[PDB]
């Protein structure tokens, strides 16, 4: 493992979460969706979901668990906007 | 279709960020940035990224195709793809020299 997952809500305000390892990505995106429906109403657009893989090695198994986040959150309406790999983590961006 | 290409050099940072005239193949801008950074590798400076930058995104069938044919051209010529983002009614490629 040691491999960590961490969430970035924006909406200017912002909001980073460690996850705590042992989630399903579906899980997480559920959970993350759901602190985001706390500020409900007005928030789609503005709304930016940022997750990072920390490390990002093995590049395998990191761009693996970066594509089950991508399957989770898109399956819920969200679009990949950007994705990087440098800086020693995978860097996702998702929005509404 | 409008392309920016910037190079960027770092010791403590520098970038240069150019344009490409409409009538200019992939093989051209990525030769090009290959002079451009070859000098700078003989200099003293280190990490070298190359971004590309397609600004009119409407048609995703020709910003694809335009991005994909970049990338190709910088991955044939040692450029590594570390980022693509899609925002700003564009699409920029991060590339590692």
């Amino acid at each position: 493992s040691h491999m960590n997952i961490q969430v970035s809500l924006q909406w200017v305000f912002s909001h980073t979460v460690n996850i705590p390892p042992g989630g399903t990505a579906e899980q997480i995106a559920d959970n993350i969706l759901d602190m985001a429906r706390s500020l409900q109403d007005e928030g789609w657009d503005k709304l930016t979901v940022q997750v990072t893989v920390n490390p990002g090695f093995p590049k395998e198994t990191a761009m693996r668990v970066a594509a089950a986040l991508k399957e989770a959150f898109e399956d819920r309406g969200l679009r990949l906007t950007s994705i990087e790999t440098s800086g020693n983590s995978i860097h996702l961006k998702f929005r509404y």
